[PDB]
């Protein structure tokens, strides 16, 4: 509307994360995603609005107020990738405190980060001139609460409401911030990682080859298809 899911998907697997450039764009839009933050307050974010432990980014947001937003597994884990092997090559021994520098070690702004995603809209084939950040925004939202493993009992009682993108953002906050309080061209590496693993789980295949949840589940169906795997409810081992 006019995104579907599968621009969606295309968008956030764009990013080529052997550059610098794009792995910091790649947690940049994992960020984006999960958080619903906006693209002036993400490029924002400083190096001690995140704790990767807690799994919450802090935003200060209407009224320069603060609060803790859940990031998720997915924004987690790109984070630290982004952090470890990417930001670095950024700064170039420069010390700062931006989270998301720019190429150059400075901070970006919403029009800079904008021009990125546009470039990665292009590869997901979308629009890149039609699209708007709110139009963005909302099909993170929707693509999130339709997905969003942790978030499906929120999806069943407001899934179909039709909220806006901020009250779908603060009813996953709500409720992620909850259950913390409390305590293919990659099949034939696919099967030969499964086969060779001998657990075959859409978990399992997504993290191996750091793809999308429904990417990794229709490479498991595309092997239950062709005779390779069990059924959730069979291929020998190479060497």
């Amino acid at each position: 509307k006019d995104l579907s899911e599968a621009q969606v998907e295309r968008l956030l697997q764009a990013p080529l994360i052997d550059q610098p450039l794009e792995l910091r764009d790649k947690a940049m839009l994992e960020v984006l995603y999960a958080t619903g933050l906006r693209v002036s307050e993400l490029v924002g974010l400083t190096m001690s609005d995140i704790s990767l432990r807690q799994g919450v980014v802090r935003v200060i947001g209407k009224g320069n107020k603060e609060r803790l937003v859940p990031l998720g597994e997915e924004a987690v884990y790109w984070l630290e990738t982004y952090l470890e092997h990417g930001r670095p090559w950024l700064l170039n021994g420069v010390s700062i405190d931006v989270l998301f520098p720019s190429q150059r070690a400075q901070q970006m702004t919403r029009q800079t980060f904008w021009h990125r995603i546009k470039h990665y809209a292009v590869l997901a084939g979308i629009d890149s001139e039609k699209l708007s950040p709110h139009v963005l925004r909302h099909a993170f939202a929707t693509h999130l609460l339709n997905h969003g493993a942790d978030l499906r009992v929120v999806q069943m009682l407001l899934g179909h409401s039709d909220l806006s993108t901020t009250q779908i953002y603060t009813h996953v906050a709500t409720e992620r911030l909850r259950q913390l309080h409390q305590q293919d061209p990659l099949f034939d590496q696919a099967v030969q990682f499964v086969t060779e693993k001998r657990k075959a789980s859409i978990s399992g295949v997504q993290r191996q080859f750091r793809i999308g949840y429904n990417r990794a589940a229709r490479i498991i169906e595309q092997m239950e298809a062709q005779g390779i795997v069990s059924e959730q409810g069979l291929a020998p081992p190479p060497f």
